[PDB]
């Protein structure tokens, strides 16, 4: 997995896991 970084990652590394959505959508 390479993240790719600020755009929506909430299930791994662009925030730990909690892009505004403990795991599921902003």
């Amino acid at each position: 997995y390479e993240v790719h970084h600020q755009k929506l990652v909430f299930f791994a590394e662009d925030v730990g896991s909690n892009k505004g959505a403990i795991i599921g959508l902003m």
